[PDB]
RNA sequence: GGGGGCCGGGCCACCCCUCCCACGGCGCGACCGCUCGGGGCGGACUGUCCCCAGUGCGCCCCGGGCGGGUCGCGCCGUCG
């Protein structure tokens, strides 16, 4: 450590974009999703009934 | 006493040609910024119609409606 104490930062490497965590959901998707789970429930009930 | 005046010049009045600028209108042309649809590819997601049905996104062409943006072009109008 006394001899050579500096620090050689670790040779960067380019990589690729990638994406590994979900991105938010779009009003519209959200919008959607609720009114695909309401028709859902409505047929759900039209044929039980 | 009362008058006309005395020679050139410049501008305007009229005719023809006619440059620039400003302002308004009308059209076009191209940038730039918005917007509603058609298709192609990828990619993600959703729905108790599920080998079913959707919804954004990235990207790729085509079409359409505009901006009281910007520039350029032409025409019209101004006792400019």
């Amino acid at each position: 450590i006394r001899e050579n104490p500096v620090y050689e930062k670790k040779p960067k490497k380019e990589v690729k974009k990638k994406r590994w965590n979900r991105p938010k959901m779009s009003l519209a998707q959200k919008k959607d999703r609720v009114a695909q789970k309401k028709a859902s429930f409505l047929r759900a009930q039209e044929r039980a009934a």
